């Protein structure tokens, strides 16, 4: 679910 809102685009899997 969690994300970041700047790069580099990484996004976590919950």
């Amino acid at each position: 679910g969690r994300c970041t809102q700047a790069w580099p685009p990484i996004c976590f899997p919950d």
